[PDB]
């Protein structure tokens, strides 16, 4: 099961190709400027088998509750209407985002007592680390 060790309140310290990443799904040009300079913080909390994951920014909010490996439908920071899965490998909490026939990975791995952030859309690879707070 998802180590508890991702429980806590997480806020992101370091962003690596997000810009690009954006761009490469299809965000409006409104909505691109504005995130290359949030700075979310990221909560996740449980409750028995169901995983909370919320996005607190000034600029916008999002949360998903899910279950490991049940489907569930997403509507993203962006306006996109995903089916999206989290299933977990070698302690890694993998959430793929489907819609329109196109598929993006968010890869969360936990280093060194940090969460990093492994973001892949069409050969895009953004990196996002994440500091407990
Ligand atoms: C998360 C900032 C919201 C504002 C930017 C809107 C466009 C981003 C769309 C996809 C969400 C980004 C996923 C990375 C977040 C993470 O690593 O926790």
């Amino acid at each position: 099961g998802m180590s508890n060790k991702f429980l806590g309140t997480w806020k992101l310290v370091s962003s690596e190709n997000f810009d690009d990443y954006m761009k490469a799904l299809g965000v409006g040009l409104a909505t691109q400027k504005l995130g290359n300079l949030a700075k979310p913080t990221v909560i996740i909390s449980k409750k028995g088998d169901i995983i909370t994951i919320r996005t607190e920014s000034t600029f916008k909010n999002t949360e998903i509750s899910f279950k490991l490996g049940q489907e569930f439908e997403e509507t993203t920071a962006d306006n996109r209407k995903t089916k999206s899965i989290v299933t977990l490998q070698r302690g890694s909490l993998n959430q793929v985002q489907r819609w329109d026939g196109k598929e993006t990975t968010i890869k969360r791995k936990l280093v060194n007592g940090k969460m990093v952030a492994e973001c892949k859309m069409k050969g895009v690879v953004c990196t996002r680390i994440y500091e407990k707070v």
